[PDB]
Formats: structure tokens, C-alpha cells, sequence
């Protein structure tokens, strides 16, 4: 519903080893990683997603989207060469640039949380809580009710 208009209607990801249909995301919950490989820190928030996930990802059946964040295609082509997440060709790369104004991402590096099915954002402070929530009790992290 959401992540079908938010973009310009990507059929097919970068998946890894080549690329996937996005129907394989039909009623999951689906998050988006906004980086770059020249970004400043660029060493250590990324093979952590890959053990949340792959850790529960069983019980919790969930996927991550890598969504890039640089200005030519030479950064991220080396940085899609190991990541097996599915990740949005190029092709549609200018979804990457109108989805941040959806998640109102103030700067990279970020990690926000969507609904497939749902379509509306799901939860937008995945950046912090995939590092902090080591219990998944509320992967949605919808809104913050602590005051």
C-alpha cells in the first residue's frame, strides 16, 4: 500500500547473490537503513543487522531494506557486494531520496521500521532500538509512551 506509493512502484530488489521479487515482502515487516558507503562512520552499524535478524528471524520472520545514501553508484556497489538484505537497484534509487521525507530522516546513518501490509510507517527510531531492544517485546516500537 505505503511502500508501493512512497516509491516509484519497485517490483524487484537487489536481494543478494541477485535479485528478488518484492512480493516475497507481501504482509512482513519490512525496515529501510539509509547510509552510504563513504559516510563518516561506515564501521560497525551493519553486520548487526544481519545477527538481530538472522538470530530471530525464525520466531520473528522479518526482512531489512538497505536504502542508499550516495551520489554515485561506485559506493554502493561495493557496499551491496556483501550485505544479503534486500537492497533497491539503483534504478529506483530516487524513491531513497522521497522516502527519507516520509520518515522524516534528519540525517544518515538511520534504521526505520515499515509494515508491508500496513504501508504506514511502523516505527521510525530503529537505529537505536535494534541496538537497544535485545528483547524484540516490541519490534514495532510504534510511537514512545515513556513521556
Amino acid at each position: 500500500s505505503g511502500l508501493d506509493k512512497y516509491l516509484p512502484g519497485i517490483e524487484k530488489l537487489r536481494r543478494g547473490d541477485g535479485e528478488v521479487e518484492v512480493k516475497s515482502l507481501a504482509g512482513k515487516l519490512v525496515f529501510f537503513y539509509f547510509s552510504a558507503s563513504w559516510c563518516p562512520p561506515c564501521r560497525g552499524f551493519t553486520p548487526q543487522l544481519i545477527e538481530f535478524y538472522d538470530k530471530f528471524h525464525e520466531s520473528k520472520n522479518f526482512e531489512v531494506v538497505f536504502c542508499t545514501w550516495d551520489e554515485e553508484e561506485d559506493g554502493f556497489a561495493g557496499y551491496f557486494a556483501k550485505m544479503p538484505w534486500l537492497a533497491v537497484p539503483f534504478a529506483q534509487s530516487e524513491a531513497v531520496q522521497k522516502l527519507s521525507k516520509h520518515f522524516n530522516v534528519e540525517s544518515i546513518p538511520t534504521l526505520i521500521g515499515v509494515d508491508a501490509d500496513s504501508g504506514d510507517v511502523v516505527t521510525t527510531r530503529a537505529r537505536a532500538t535494534l541496538v537497544k531492544d535485545p528483547e524484540g517485546e516490541q519490534f514495532p516500537w510504534k510511537d514512545a509512551p515513556l513521556e
